[PDB]
């Protein structure tokens, strides 16, 4: 059987969604890595320890979001604060996501601020309003 | 039925690689200075780019894959690489090879083989057993 270890720097990197063997690597997601899915625009960095073996897949880090947008379901928001907590389970980090309105979002009704906290399969969230 | 493409560019500076016994992408790989494999006898180390291109037709790898430093076991004996050079030109299995690997038969009159140049695409590939280190 095969086996790759390593140090993996991903500089720059594009993934977008559109509707219309056996590892230990660490990688560094750089200063140019952007995203487009779901809703979000955003910016992406941070660090993981992918470790593959006879089980699966294990994540052991953190991604953070130093810009993004989410812009869906008539809600026009800016990422102030995006990290996602790694431990293990790749379908199951520990969210810790802020979010305000766009100040010059054009859609009406569009919540002041929003926090996602928690387990991604167990999230919580809790919606403010304008003061 | 959605889309999902990548592009990039991924830099290996450190890696080691064993052998025991709907998506587009285009991702460019630089293969960097601590890289090295062990597979088959071969311990070598690796450095090069190659471009990784998938789409709904399938894989194709494009670059060079050189080897600056590396031996190899064969039989009871070791040559040493002296020039190794792997280029892909879209097959990912089947790139193009040119590897010259050396070893000292000087200390016995009946030893003869000073080296081994292995040429032409990996599932075909033709050997030149020299007497003489120099190939040429």
């Amino acid at each position: 059987l095969f086996t790759l270890d390593g140090r993996v720097d991903v500089p720059w990197a594009r993934i977008v969604v559109h509707d219309l063997i056996n590892s230990n690597l660490i990688v560094h997601v750089g200063n140019n890595v952007r995203i487009d899915a779901f809703g979000l625009k955003a910016r992406l960095t941070g660090d993981l320890n992918v470790v593959q073996d006879k089980q699966g897949l294990g994540l052991n880090g953190q991604i953070n979001i130093p810009e993004g947008r989410f812009h869906a379901y008539g809600q026009d928001l800016i990422v102030r604060k995006g990290e996602l907590l790694f431990s293990g389970p790749p379908d199951q980090p520990y969210l810790n996501i802020e979010a305000i309105r766009n100040p010059d979002a054009t859609e009406d009704d569009v919540i002041a601020g929003v926090r996602v906290t928690g387990l991604a399969d167990e999230p919580k969230a809790e919606i403010f309003s304008d003061p």
